[PDB]
């Protein structure tokens, strides 16, 4: 069972290739700096995947520059600090400067040399196109919450995804799922039969933060600790 045997990969992003929890711990830092308990990065992060999931699941169609917003106020109410809508619609707007791992730009890059390269992703088509640059790679397909109306993990994401990957000369056994997130990404992509690549981008933390704790963790074919470890191991695979 090889890396190679595939055509395309298909990407999460947010969690995978951008660093989302260090974006949104920095986006979230006035508002954490006011409740004053000294919470922990992860206690935030777990706050945050809470309220995300719920309102991703509640407003399937708002665009995620609009979602984070709700998220913000509802941990700010959760926290019990004050908070002005002007700072959550700006929140929503921090995921433009959400960093990519610096190990993101060269794997992508090289993994373009040998497969199609599809973006999956829980995020609205305008906000993405700032992650893109910080990418530095041109995809193949970017199928996002907008364009699907649903957020990871509904089933209409994969099911947007197999309904036009035909249009890529791809099939969906073709198709690699790469991704960080156990709950968004890796129990639905076993739902639908795919092979799936797990970028255990947190190996060396405790727990999942910004992603929910799946209650059933799902198998997969795959583990790397990052997409620099997903390169190397496909360079070793064809030197055999
Ligand atoms: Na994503």
């Amino acid at each position: 069972m090889r890396l190679g045997d595939y055509k395309a990969l298909s990407f999460a992003c947010y969690g995978t290739l951008i660093d989302w929890e260090s974006g949104m711990i920095e986006g979230l830092r006035e508002l954490t700096a006011r409740v004053g308990t000294d919470m922990s990065r992860d206690e935030i992060l777990q706050a945050h995947a809470r309220h995300e999931s719920r309102q991703q699941a509640q407003t399937p169609g708002k665009p995620y520059r609009d979602l984070l917003p709700i998220v913000y106020k509802r941990l700010a109410e959760q926290w019990g600090v004050p908070f002005s809508q002007a700072e959550c619609e700006e929140y929503g707007r921090s995921v433009r400067n959400w960093p990519a791992f610096v190990d993101s730009p060269g794997a992508l890059q090289y993994l373009k040399k040998y497969y199609k390269l599809i973006i999956l992703s829980n995020v609205d088509n305008k906000t993405f196109q700032y992650s893109n640059e910080k990418l530095q790679v041109e995809f193949d397909a970017i199928y996002s919450a907008e364009d699907v109306g649903a957020y990871k993990p509904s089933d209409r994401n994969f099911e947007y995804m197999n309904g036009h990957i035909g249009d890529l000369g791809l099939e969906p056994g073709d198709i690699l799922h790469t991704a960080e997130s156990l709950f968004h990404d890796h129990v639905p992509a076993r739902k639908f039969g795919m092979a799936n690549c797990w970028i255990y981008r947190r190996h060396a933390q405790e727990g999942f933060g910004a992603t929910m704790t799946p209650s059933h963790e799902p198998t997969y074919d795959f583990r790397f600790n990052s997409m620099a470890d997903l390169v190397k191991a496909h360079q070793e695979e064809l030197r055999n």
